């Protein structure tokens, strides 16, 4: 260990490049309780799009549960003025920071809320090379987030409109 943690900033375009679909690959956190929300998940496809009011972004997803069910979700994020952090509507305690990852099609989030933090790994590919997952696990372990979750991604993605 020692960060090679590299921030992606939107205070400085980031939006246009990151539009479209992303897959949830893995999470890491100080303990398992703060990842357990993902235990029933087989896979998740997300779609990010521009918002319709200043500083807003639309995030949509469909979650494939391990029991085969498809569950639509949506959130509205807000870019904090003069900051690299994002807020999420309806969750006043929550903050998200974005980081580059070792793999080309990847992106890493750190989420914090009341009492917890977690790192979350996404990729443009639903099945990125195993090296991407390993590098994520190593980076986060060194940052003291040693509890780990890998999404199994054994089922098909659910439908999510463009
Ligand atoms: C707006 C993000 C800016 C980055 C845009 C490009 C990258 C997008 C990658 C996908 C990010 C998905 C983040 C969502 C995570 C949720 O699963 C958790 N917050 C749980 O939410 P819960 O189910 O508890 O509500």
């Amino acid at each position: 260990c020692p960060s090679q943690l590299t921030t992606l900033g939107v205070d400085g375009e980031f939006p246009e490049v990151h539009l479209g679909q992303w897959y949830f690959i893995a999470g890491a956190a100080p303990t398992k309780e703060e990842l357990a929300t993902f235990d029933p998940v087989d896979n998740i496809v997300f779609n990010m799009a521009a918002g319709s009011a200043p500083m807003q972004l639309h995030l949509r997803a469909t979650i494939r549960m391990k029991d085969g069910l498809c569950v639509p979700r949506k959130w509205i994020y807000h870019l904090t003025e003069g900051s690299t952090d994002l807020r999420t509507e309806g969750r006043p305690d929550m903050k998200t920071e974005l980081f580059s990852s070792s793999c080309p099609g990847g992106i890493m989030l750190n989420e914090t809320g009341q009492g917890y933090q977690r790192f979350l790994l996404y990729n443009r590919s639903p099945h990125p090379p195993e090296k991407c997952v390993e590098e994520f696990k190593s980076l986060t372990s060194c940052l003291d987030s040693k509890a780990f979750l890998l999404t199994p991604r054994n089922q098909e993605a659910c439908e999510l409109s463009n």
